[PDB]
């Protein structure tokens, strides 16, 4: 025996729920897979469960077969959150895992968090750190909660390491990583263009239409909120075309709301792949999204962003000039700046590090040791 | 114009501050109190006792969950408080201490947008395994409004950036229960009678912390320390249901025989027993401001207190359960002890203050 021959097995279990979590997991997974000394073990709680939300991210980003599928959605935040909690807690049990890896900030991310700190199991938060200071958002509240409990922060930007140390969060627990979703980009890009012929099914060409996304609960709940997005949006398209991939949560209050007319206005999709947005995001002259991943995604590819929100987690993306908030308040106004800002590009610059966040990550998990 | 508030309670020592702030909520004008009983602690001795001696009103809802996991526990809860308070609507969550209860309720409510307040929030242990830490960290971060029981609970909350306009400080709603029920106490109580015990003639014990109790040799050196003092001066000891079921499962529970162990007491007796022990000896919170409001020599079988000024000014000792015989000494030598004179947790009206804030 020559090299040294080690003898440890770390077990990290990763809990996600919904489309942005498995993008994310996906770019950390292979890493984590691929460590000596590392078994990985993925919980699917069932937040998102449609195919277009869930199995086909499973595809085409290469994501093994879950080894739990918990099957829980659908339902309020008290039921969904509740019963994952339970659930989740049941397969720490049985797995007994070091470490449980949470991502972002959704109901399932809170569930996953909760159920392993009371069973002392060191949780690390993949995403940690962001603030848009509305604790009306039931994710304002997720991340809060989500970074208290946790042992390691994986903030993706400096706002964010400076939100945690505001909070009383010991600095030991940060580390300024940046964003594995930028990692995911630079990783599968190559298959969306090898893979995407969504341009040639919608008869698009580059830079000849403007990509939308919208699903905040504080959007899509308010019958007139979103009224003003759809109308907005209505009226973009007689300038240049809008493609639309309709979320299932703001299909479901469109239709309840008797909005669905305004969705026969714009190019409205059922929701696209990662492969086909990618695609859709690198040639749109520009993005108007409420989602978080999709502001960074558009400065990625560096396509102007608009915000249709009161603020926005990523500030950074506001002071580089490539984004620019437009709260849904009337529809002339909200039409009239995505228009404006058709026009305009943010600063050159290098945010969310170097596309190896996710071998930070894994570095990270693996030296921490037995506190 | 009128304003309804929303009090979760689940365990004892819930209903005890519940009680204080409850009755003077209930007397106040432009205010409806709903009462849920989540079910945490569940038998009549930690539960029905309380809401009939301290003449609690009846509960408006009783969800009926206790027993299980933290997970099961917190989870339930959290799906159950919620369809009540999509029912009820209320302006305001009341959540108390930091019981799984507390942190459901809190968490129930917040994504429903319904502004929480937390009674006796940002208190610390500084050690994240108590699963009171969790809650009480996350319940505090979760809440609209923070009333804290000292200035360190106020450090505390500023230090995590929590915003000063939303902590108040407005002492301990414990130390209004006490003051409140002492001559009730005093007239129904004949536990002294009962238990032969005499004034000043016994120590009084309580031991239920999951760090104690869930540990085998921890719990051991407790409950063999206390057996070593009641050879010395009786030892009169309310046992937790919890200490009680562990004790069984380590096989500990012969040492319950070599003490004057106890089911667990109501307020009443617990206030007549507290008063009149020479030494107080637990890992309660409560039990510990509860000894300095009747002046009695306390000790804390842990590693820490989240009520420092008891040490500070003498009145209360930490002792970690390291040495059957090192404990049981400390506790036998703290027993003729005293502190400083010196007045905290405030007027006693400390209801009323946190009845003010949420009509205003
Ligand atoms: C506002 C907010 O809190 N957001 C949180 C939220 O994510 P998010 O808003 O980005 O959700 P979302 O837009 O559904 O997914 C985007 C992805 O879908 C892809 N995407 C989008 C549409 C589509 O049709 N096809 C497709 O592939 C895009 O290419 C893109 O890769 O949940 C996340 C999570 O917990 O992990 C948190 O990290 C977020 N926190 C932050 C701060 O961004
Ligand atoms: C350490 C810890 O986290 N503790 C938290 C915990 O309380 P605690 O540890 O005091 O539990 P506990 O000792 O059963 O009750 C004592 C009462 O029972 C009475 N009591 C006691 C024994 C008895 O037989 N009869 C009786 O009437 C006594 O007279 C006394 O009135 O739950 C509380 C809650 O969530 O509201 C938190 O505020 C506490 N946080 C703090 C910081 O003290
Ligand atoms: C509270 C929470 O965790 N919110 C997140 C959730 O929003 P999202 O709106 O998906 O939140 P939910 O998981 O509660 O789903 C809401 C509703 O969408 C419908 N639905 C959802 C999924 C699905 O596959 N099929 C379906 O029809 C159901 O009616 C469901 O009740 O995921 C988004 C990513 O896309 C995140 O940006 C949001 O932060
Ligand atoms: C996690 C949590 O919230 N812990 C609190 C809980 O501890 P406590 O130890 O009561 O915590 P639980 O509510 O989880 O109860 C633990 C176990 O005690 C037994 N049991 C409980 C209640 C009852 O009426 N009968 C019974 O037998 C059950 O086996 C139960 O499973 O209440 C204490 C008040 O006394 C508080 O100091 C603790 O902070
Ligand atoms: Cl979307
Ligand atoms: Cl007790």
């Amino acid at each position: 025996n020559l090299y040294f021959q080690g003898h440890m097995w770390v077990k990290i279990l990763s809990v996600v729920g919904a489309r942005p979590q498995f993008i994310k997991a996906a770019a950390v997974s292979r890493v984590l897979r691929a460590s000596p000394g590392v078994r990985e073990v993925l919980v699917h709680t069932g937040q998102h469960y449609d195919d277009n939300m869930s199995q086909v991210f499973f595809e085409e980003l290469e994501i093994p077969d879950p080894d739990y599928h918990l099957g829980i959605g659908g339902g309020t935040h008290g039921q969904n959150t509740g019963r994952m909690l339970e659930a989740i807690e049941g397969v720490l049990l049985k797995e007994k895992p070091d470490w449980v890896l949470v991502y972002g900030n959704t109901d399932s991310t809170l569930a996953g968090a909760l159920a392993a700190v009371k069973l002392h199991i060191p949780v690390a938060h993949v995403e940690a750190g962001l603030r848009s200071f509305n604790r009306r958002m039931p994710e304002e509240i997720n991340r809060i909660l989500t970074d208290h409990a946790s042992d390691l922060l994986f903030a993706p930007t400096e706002t964010a390491v400076q939100n945690l140390l505001r909070e009383g969060i010991p600095e030991n627990r940060i580390h300024l990583v940046g964003d594995v979703m930028y990692d995911a980009a630079l990783h599968y890009g190559a298959k969306a263009e090898r893979k995407s012929r969504i341009l040639e099914r919608l008869g698009l060409q580059a830079k000849g239409y403007v990509l939308a996304t919208i699903h905040r609960a504080e959007n899509t709940d308010d019958q007139e909120r979103l009224r003003v997005i759809l109308e907005a949006l209505a009226e973009v398209h007689q300038e240049v075309p809008v493609v639309f991939p309709v979320h299932p949560r703001t299909r479901k209050r469109a239709e309840a709301f008797g909005l669905g007319s305004y969705l026969e206005k714009v190019v409205a999709l059922e929701p696209v792949g990662y492969l086909d947005m990618v695609m859709l995001e690198k040639n749109a002259r520009l993005i108007v999204t409420d989602s978080g991943g999709v502001q960074k995604e558009a400065y990625f590819y560096r396509v102007p962003c608009v915000t249709v929100r009161e603020e926005t987690e990523w500030v950074e993306l506001l002071k580089a000039e490539w984004n620019y908030l437009a709260a849904p308040q009337n529809a002339k106004d909200l039409a009239l700046t995505i228009l404006h800002r058709m026009r305009t590009k943010g600063v050159e610059i290098d945010l969310y590090g170097d596309g190896r966040a996710s071998q930070k990550i894994s570095d990270f998990l693996r030296k921490v040791g037995i506190r």
